[PDB]
């Protein structure tokens, strides 16, 4: 049972795990992409990752709108419990 905070810090290890972007760095307000130097390779790899880790599949349009943790992590949650 992982709340939106959750999904920071099992995305904080998925993401320190694709990334390598720290659990602490990880907050709800860093964008994806120019603050957790989130590529579209990283992304993928991270949609991979919360695909399997939290079951949640990340479409071509989820993927290009979850560009800051709020959308991401958010969006993690929203299908996780």
């Amino acid at each position: 049972m992982a709340d939106k905070d959750q999904i920071l810090a099992d995305m904080a290890d998925i993401v320190n795990d694709i990334t390598g972007v720290d659990q602490s760095e990880v907050t709800f307000e860093k964008s994806f992409v120019d603050d957790l130097d989130v590529d579209s390779l990283s992304m993928v790899e991270i949609i991979y990752a919360c695909d399997e880790k939290f079951g949640v599949e990340i479409p071509d349009e989820e993927s290009k709108n979850i560009k800051i943790v709020g959308d991401a992590v958010n969006y993690i949650i929203e299908h996780q419990s």
